[PDB]
């Protein structure tokens, strides 16, 4: 039965996220190319493409480095949006409390953001616009501080995370597994969390054994990618508390100041 689970997992992915690690790499190997953007001029065209109502407003529009950030934000929306729909496939989410499942999703979606973010990246730069952008690593650098400190951690770990050589899936069970942490702040449900947590995790082992015989540490740098995903999130939060305090131009979504509320 465990081998049809990892395949349902797998299969849950490819169906709710919009981007995968194939066709990521089918972009980043070289109709609708993805339009670099390593400078402000380039910023500045694909802007006026590929999200023209950001900057259609003249003297009124944000600075560079608060339009991006926005654009950043709003990716994240849309990842909670797919990582809500794709929990459902985890046996026992769905039989959850209601309210366990939001505190999942909560402190769960950026863990599994960076962790998918990874698959759109390389040493130089990064997928964005549904595909449609390569944003290098050096233009996110070269941003005035605080932005350009929001990226380079994340091609950090990702840079490593890619070195596993992980697919579709296994990464999807990894996100999974990310979702099934019985020890989140406020669940009300604990015992059954574990057990939900404990399920999946040995589909995720189960499949590494069999997908990766040629590294028989895997799983454990796995468990280690978690902890240290948390680490990641923890250092993002407080990074965005400095950029809510001290930028108040940058407007925090609606939706993502309820996922940072009581965090950190
Ligand atoms: C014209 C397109 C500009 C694109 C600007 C960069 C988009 C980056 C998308 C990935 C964001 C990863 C970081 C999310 C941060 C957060 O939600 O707090």
């Amino acid at each position: 039965d465990l081998k049809s689970l990892a395949k349902r997992i797998y299969e849950a992915y490819l169906k709710n996220f919009n981007m995968n690690k194939v066709k990521a790499r089918v972009i980043l190997s070289g109709n609708n190319p993805p339009f670099v953007i390593h400078d402000m001029e380039t910023l500045c065209m694909a802007e006026k493409t590929l999200v023209a109502k950001l900057v259609a407003n003249g003297i009124q529009n944000k600075e560079a480095e608060v339009r991006i950030f926005h654009c950043c934000q709003c990716t994240s929306v849309e990842t909670v949006t797919e990582l809500t729909e794709f929990a459902k496939a985890i046996p026992g989410f769905a039989n959850l409390d209601l309210n366990d499942q939001v505190t999942l999703l909560k402190y769960g979606v950026y863990e599994a953001i960076f962790a998918m973010l990874s698959s759109v990246m390389n040493k130089d730069g990064m997928l964005v616009a549904y595909g449609n952008g390569f944003i290098t690593r050096e233009f996110l650098k070269s941003l005035r501080k605080p932005f350009c400190d929001i990226m380079e951690p994340k091609f950090d770990f990702a840079m490593k995370f890619n070195a596993l050589e992980l697919d579709d899936s296994d990464i999807s069970l990894f996100v999974a597994a990310i979702i099934c942490c019985g020890d989140r702040p406020g669940l009300l449900n604990v015992g059954h969390i574990e057990k939900m947590q404990e399920g999946i995790v040995h589909v995720l082992r189960l499949h590494l054994q069999s997908n990766h015989p040629d590294d028989i540490f895997l799983f454990p740098k796995l468990l280690q990618k978690m902890a240290d995903l948390r680490q990641l999130v923890t250092e993002h939060a407080q990074l965005v508390q400095i950029i809510k305090k001290t930028e108040s131009d940058a407007a925090l979504h609606p939706l993502l100041q309820e996922i940072y509320r009581d965090m950190y």
